DNA sequence: AGTGTATGAATGAACG
DNA sequence: CGTTCATTCATACACT
């Protein structure tokens, strides 16, 4: 059963893509995000991972 | 229908990972890529191009996974 | 409460 | 090789 972002994870994505410019995270910066939104519920690197995969390609 | 994108079968799948897995190929030479296109054209048309970068996807892939997680 | 949509997940292909 | 791009499948949820 799929990740569903909370409206916290999602607003904290949208600041690191739009207000940080990060487009395709490095594998540092993906550890780094999944801690950061781990507080808000369970998840797991590669779903930051699609998160800014999937972002860039649709915007 | 007029993408050329290869389709790989349930079955070529299944040779596929047991070949990784079973096998221990990561990146396999060009003989042994012309001796598993050879067989996995039983299934459905392949060339050896798809079984390159089925491995070099799969290998960079379980890489990619444990550096982000 | 059936359906359409947004978007999570996956992967073949290819680039740097 | 790690990384990026392109499509496509899968489905949680909102709408009417
Ligand atoms: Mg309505």
């Amino acid at each position: 059963t799929r990740w569903t972002p909370t409206t916290e994870q999602i607003k904290i994505l949208k600041e690191l893509y739009y207000n940080n410019a990060i487009r395709s995270p490095t594998a540092d910066q993906i550890q780094k995000i999944t801690a950061r939104l781990r507080q808000f519920g369970k998840i797991e690197g590669k779903n930051v991972f699609y998160w800014f995969q999937n972002h860039k390609a649709r915007e």
